[PDB]
């Protein structure tokens, strides 16, 4: 009833069949961690039974951690990819953007698969559910999740594209963490900064491809880490960016600053990573 | 050290000296109210002490309600003025802008001060601190409040603020409903619908007469009615909506839409009323 393919309940696939469809193609799974000890091992438990058959690969994209992030993922069985390692020719700047764009380097699947490594307790079916349109339906070049609270996503995101991309006003989280694509459509697009990398990525695959490509999948309940609110400011600052960026609109380039009283300012960065094709 | 004239600490003046310094100009008080029958007595009361000194005049400016606003209102002393009532030559819009452009027309005040009615337990140096660089400075012309959580204005406003309209990085609370401005301005300016009303205010304020113009008071700590995320995003919807017309950016116009599973549109506008002048 959208015009956007969205599967509202449990989908039917098993992991059996999700496999005899990939007729050859692969399958690499990317958790990013900064400073994600406490979490980590529980995501990777939750991902790693599927590995050598659903998914060829699982790594975790370590995003400069200080914590015990490294070493409990490898006492988990994961691969940890610093993003030195990913892109040594290349210096590394900060924020989650890099860190996505990076892991394109350091995998090898015909389709990637993003999820967040700060979450409380993932349920083991994340990546099938999420991986079921791109395996099963044609033309589907990016699944987003959806789930059940998003601040930012519902004053700051979706407000802003039922203003500047009315057609988009039907991705239920359009910034989730929790998502797949083809490599062919992740290697062409520009990654944006920091927290402006999901929805440079939904705005710019819509523009390419239209909303046929795009698909969504409910995952249920999310349980996160939760931030304070100067972090969030942060964090939208970027997404505005970002979005301004995507729809022709000039960007002062001028960070938020907060006053708690005292004056700080955050960093917005209106530098996006480019295709990770020009780097062949 | 801010290029905005703003007071940090509780204001010097007393309530004689600034009376003194009126010199014929006069003051009225304006108090929005839709279904706030729980609070309106209290926020009445802190103000009516300072009725025939002071201020000159106090309303209430009944924005629809079908609870008990009114009647309490009036038993507080007050006069309640409907929108109907204040401009009958004109059929009623709802939203707060519309009440508060109203309004302008059942005053007589040289100075007009907004204060909202669903405020737990104001002061009684609210209206006080918010004409004070207006009486005793010179150029000032609109003083907004700020306080010490604001999700609307540090995730969505300020943002956007910081991103096209830097210059008014150094307001701490661009959506403050407790604000000061002489008859000049208000009555030459547009006013914008629904929740857009204040962001609307203050840019064209900015706009039209630069920083210098523009003063703001610690009022000290605000509580309110909290609100519940949904009917946030449907504000912040109509922030965007008059934050980017005032920018220059064309809006789609299209209201954001929720789904709770079921599907719920909300009303956004992108009509403005005129300056209240050309209806003299
Ligand atoms: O510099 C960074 C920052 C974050 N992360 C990881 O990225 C994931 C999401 O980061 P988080 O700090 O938890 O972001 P959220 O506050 O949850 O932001 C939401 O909205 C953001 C903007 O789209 C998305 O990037 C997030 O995935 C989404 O969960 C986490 O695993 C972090 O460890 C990095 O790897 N590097
Ligand atoms: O149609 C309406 C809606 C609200 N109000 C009154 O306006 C005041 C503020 O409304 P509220 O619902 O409490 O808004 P907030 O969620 O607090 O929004 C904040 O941010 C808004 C956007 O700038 C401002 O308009 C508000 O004053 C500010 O408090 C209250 O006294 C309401 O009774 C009306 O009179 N008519
Ligand atoms: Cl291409
Ligand atoms: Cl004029
Ligand atoms: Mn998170
Ligand atoms: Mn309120």
């Amino acid at each position: 009833a959208l015009p956007l393919d969205t599967t509202w309940h449990r989908p039917g696939w098993t992991i059996g069949e999700l496999e005899a469809a990939k007729a050859g193609r692969t399958i690499s799974v990317v958790l990013p961690a900064l400073n994600e000890e406490a979490t980590i091992e529980s995501v990777i438990d939750s991902i790693s039974p599927l590995v050598d058959g659903l998914v060829d690969e699982l790594i975790v994209l370590d995003s400069g951690s200080t914590d015990d992030t490294e070493i409990r993922a490898i006492a988990s069985g994961a691969r940890v990819v610093s993003r030195e390692q990913a892109l040594p020719e290349v210096p590394v700047r900060p924020g989650k953007g890099e860190a996505l764009w990076r892991s394109l380097a350091a995998t090898s699947g015909d389709i990637v698969v993003f999820i967040d490594s700060d979450l409380i307790n993932p349920h083991p079916l994340f990546v099938p559910w999420l991986v079921g349109p791109l395996l099963t339906g044609e033309g589907i070049q990016l699944v987003k999740s959806f789930y059940r609270g998003g601040r930012v996503t519902e004053l700051v995101a979706r407000p802003l594209l039922a203003a500047l991309r009315p057609e988009l006003g039907c991705v239920l989280q359009p910034l989730s963490g929790e998502y797949a694509a083809s490599r062919e459509l992740l290697t062409s697009l520009p990654f944006a900064p920091g927290y402006g990398v999901e929805i440079g990525l939904l705005i710019d695959t819509f523009d390419r491809l239209g909303l046929d490509a795009i698909a969504q999948v409910n995952l249920g309940v999310r349980a996160h880490r939760n931030r304070p609110l100067d972090e969030l400011g942060a964090m939208s600052r970027q997404v505005i960016a970002t979005l301004l960026s995507r729809c022709g609109i000039p960007d002062s380039g001028v960070g938020l600053t907060q006053f708690l009283y005292t004056r700080h300012t955050w960093p917005v960065s209106l530098v996006d990573r480019p295709p990770m094709k020009v780097m062949r």
